[PDB]
């Protein structure tokens, strides 16, 4: 082990589950949201799943204010929207940068992972306990053991849709799971992923106790595609119809989640509003295959760079740029009205 | 919690397999020598060719040992041209579902006797290395590596996981050199990004030799390289090799490549492997120095079969047989002779 | 494992440490009480260490009511007495019986030890946070990692004083440790234990992660004897003189803690008051060797049987009989008066 | 706080030693048959005598295997009268300090190479059982047994821990029979309590074969008995045996004893005198004596490890033992006393 420079103690998941147990409210929130999303995926509910929130969480105070504002819209638009808050801790990049809230909660490159896990789990508990469901991103096979019991929906990392170990992971998760399409806009890997995750699997994994074990999963039938764009945006009606034809040819439900950001928005946060406009039209004219959307959203629009010896703007992303609260309110109201038009 | 987790069973920790199956002196010397040789080839201070060759997947230790005894003869004969390393792959990534290799399911009956699989796999790897033959594997599983990596002289991150951050992290901490396949579509960038990440230090969650999760800090691995394995069309041609060399130079990496003759470079047809050998041999005989290694899917008997089984025949991808193997290795040795 | 019927999961110490961390005041209570006892054992404080409280804890509610009453007397008498509450979670039996709160918190042979550890640590934390230090018998080889950081003083029981694993345990404990003499009255085993515990040791133990490990200890110089009687009581001046000589002969300071209960009362709880009368007269008369006493004390006197199935009376021991609160108050004032007269 | 904890180092979990040194078929058969034979002697359906004999402590695996081969000859030959089991103890519980034994200090230099020592001790136990000779251990810790107890056909709880609840818990869950030494006052009440305690089921914390702590439940071990080892005076006479028997009957326990010829009942050669008295009792019809314990080595006596001089071969570095010639004689005497008791 000449390339392993140090090994350091890691709190076991049981220690974070005992320090931060789900309240009865928190567990009810997760349970209710997982069932609602399942009913939507089965086609038995016609509401739209909306996953919306910051690119990444770097400040629990701002995240709790965001959650309060979002929860108010969630109660008001519940007839049309199943609103879930995006609670992502890290923005994966090949480029250098902040490794996110779990790795580096103090944002200073100290890799204080035990602190990060405590802060992240406590934030998830508080949001769920307030009544707002949470959506997560699964980047690795160890982190989910500390947090997934507070997640109502998750996304597998776009760079690991094709990976057997991430698919094995999805097949045993208690929540619905979204797989992003290919970076060139094709959907073949994502369909392979939905199929693989829907099968039972046996593989190695760390347990709640911090020990590796052999685990058997049931398979996960609540997996769906996330359209995030290829070279160009792929949110249009032509693209949606192509993806629906692929999903039918593959014997899968012809339903999609559309990610309004990044490639689909051309990497300018404001263009999420344009994607909204298009997708709302598709929903208002009777598109039932669009069962969800994902939006990058924060209190304060835009973004900022993390800098040594310097304070940061409150509520503003330190990773990718997000729409701010005003646009977020308008966007949610637009989608709600679109869901209405489609129904009567 | 755990409504899709059906069962949780005990798993031997790496320390028990390391204690049951300690490296002999001979196995350890084999691994060290082979790592130094591949490092020398990668530093450019050796004109020989790294040849990673053998079954697509191990599924029968007895046939594997016959193949190794046969391959060891040629490794010895062709020492001055080739650094021959046997494919000993215990883990197989599926396009969707299927048999995942000896470790996951040694009895090939969906009994998933992974403690058995680890015992069998380690014993096989130890005997091979102990006979003097170095070994190569794909590192797919995040947990299994600690049971075997000390007996591995070279590793691969598959095409379907080259883009994975956890695999890049694992590579940053391995004691052996590592090849990264190109993407399934043929994309070269993902692999260049993996090489850059694997050479950097990382800090991440992982599992110790005691079976416990821990925080690990790695040093970074400078001995990583790309493996051309094809996309929609093959990418072994001199044109593709030139393009990849220009990409590596742009990325500030050494302009060096290993060429996988199988998978999408052979269009999943085992005989095209000899066709690619012919084409690749020409590049090497004409002075191409950027080709530092190749990989070939080879077995005792050619072709493949579905999962009693036929002896010497692959139960995953189709392989060339022993006779075409001998001929291929001699073709590569001759091309190396000519290059210098 | 033919005689092993079942193996069940156990929360690791870090889980209990994370769920119930020491407050600042709890940690201050432990640090100050250990320092004050060390000062007494070094000869630099003339006050009396008093370890007093229930034979066993079986009910947090009565334990906390008790703690409030004792805290008020610790505050009023602290110029004379260092009062430390008996908070015993583990009981050694002559053959079989209820082993205490941790082993069987619901007192019904359901052995819900994970519950018992949660209950026990929460209670220890509440008592220390209130300002009252706590004493415990260290019987089990695994439980200490869940509690020792909240213990200001520990006892190795008469039945285990001779035990090498218990001496090793003591050699690595952060708190002072008393060794009872043997059940037949033998003094030499406690003297040997003190000497063994003062040396460093290397032995197998379990870590805060719940894994077995090799540990090295520094040795514990804050060990002393506890006189608990034998076939006959051994609290009297004749016996104290013999023990001081025996300690000096073995190169140990002539210092003793006197247990008023167990064999020194012939298991008759009211006689603790007679032991008290005699020891107070020793202390008031000038006996410096008596640096501590121990007393079995509860809200209500006497004891009661678990086996009858009757609902338990409040504040009343289910193990050895104890003096009630009124006797306890009179006893603590007697001891404080004796210490004052010893100084005068 | 951990002020008095200087260092924490890695420990192989039992599964690692079990995987490196698995029981052969022969070792397993030896353990099973010896345990069943001792159960039959304790239930009173075999008239043979349990003989636990061998070095006070094992410090040299080579010498132990030679003694084991020598004793194995005597086992087969006297097998109709005696169930011979080798004493394979790794340490001498020492009043307060000294050489700590093979598991702690296999290299005998205070380097505490416990992982080495566990390997060496499991390998020794495996080889001895595999050859056909059962082995007897002393259970001092609650972690060591997990590495070794499957290769043990009988065990003793140390006299300094007979009273200890945690060692009684351990006994209640052991797969082999267990003896409890008397106290030191030569009294038997703590040992009677230990047999009653260990006979009951318990629930308690223990370390598993995976090296993790867990909650275990046990069934209770009905195969426990007393060992008479003396105190300030020897307790091996027929008078003492009669007192112990009335005490066990009064407590509702089977009236049977094991007599330890050494220690306080002992002067290593006085063990030969205790054999002399014990044989007279057994020949004269004493059924209650179901076993004996004898400290024996290749070479009689003992010797000091803190001298700086090379140790003699096959000679104890702890308590003094009888040597091989006296060992053959004692065993034949016991076989003859058992013959006289029977026919
Ligand atoms: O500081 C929180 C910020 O939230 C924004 O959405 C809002 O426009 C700002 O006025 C400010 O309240
Ligand atoms: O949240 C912890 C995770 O952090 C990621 O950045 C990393 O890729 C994983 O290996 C894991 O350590
Ligand atoms: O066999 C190892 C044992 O060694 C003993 O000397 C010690 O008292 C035990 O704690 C245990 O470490
Ligand atoms: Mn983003
Ligand atoms: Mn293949
Ligand atoms: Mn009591
Ligand atoms: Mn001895």
């Amino acid at each position: 082990d000449l390339r392993i420079k140090e090994i350091k103690e890691l709190l076991p998941p049981v220690a974070l589950l005992e320090k931060f147990p789900a309240t009865e409210n928190a567990a009810n929130t997760v349970a209710h949201a997982r069932k609602a999303i399942h009913k939507i995926l089965k086609g038995n509910d016609d509401r739209l799943l909306v996953v919306i929130g910051p690119c990444s969480i770097h400040d629990p105070v701002a995240a709790k204010e965001y959650a309060t504002r979002l929860l108010a819209l969630r109660e008001e638009l519940k007839d049309e929207l199943e609103i879930v808050m995006r609670v992502y801790f890290e923005k994966p990049r090949t480029t250098v940068g902040w490794k996110g809230l779990i790795n580096d909660p103090h944002m200073d490159n100290s890799f204080q992972i035990n602190d990060g896990l405590r802060i992240a789990r406590k934030l998830l508990l508080d949001i769920n306990d307030s009544g707002l469901p949470a959506a997560g991103e699964f980047l690795d096979m160890i982190t989910p053991q500390y947090l997934a019991d507070l997640m109502s929906w998750g996304a597998i990392g776009a760079r690991t849709t094709e990976s057997q170990v991430h698919r094995e992971l999805a097949s045993g998760l208690s929540c619905p799971v979204g797989f992003k399409n290919g970076t060139d806009g094709t959907i073949k890997v994502a369909i392979d992923a939905i199929n693989a995750a829907g099968a039972p699997h046996c593989f190695l994994s760390v347990t709640k106790w911090g020990h590796s074990a052999i685990v058997n999963t049931s398979g996960n039938g609540d997996c769906h595609i996330i359209l995030r764009g290829g070279k160009e945006p792929n949110y249009s009606a032509k693209h949606v119809a192509e993806v629906k034809e692929g999903l039918n040819k593959a014997g899968l439900p012809a339903q999609v989640m559309i990610d309004f950001s990044h490639a689909n928005s051309s990497k300018q946060f404001k263009k999420q509003m344009d994607v909204c406009a298009d997708v709302c039209q598709q929903i208002a004219g009777g598109e039932k295959a669009i069962i969800g959307v994902m939006v990058e959203s924060h209190l304060v629009e835009g973004n900022q760079s993390l800098e040594s010896g310097e304070p940061l703007a409150y509520g503003k992303s330190i990773t990718d740029a997000c729409i701010g609260w005003e646009d977020t309110d308008a966007l949610l109201r637009q989608l709600a009205n679109a869901v209405k038009a489609r129904r009567g």
